[PDB]
């Protein structure tokens, strides 16, 4: 199974997503 090192890149794919979005949310 996946340990940590996969996890932890996971979350942090997760965030430059998550900001991806946030960035969306301003644009116009």
């Amino acid at each position: 199974s996946q340990g940590t090192f996969t996890s932890d890149y996971s979350k942090y794919l997760d965030s430059r997503r998550a900001q991806x979005f946030v960035q969306w949310l301003m644009n116009t």
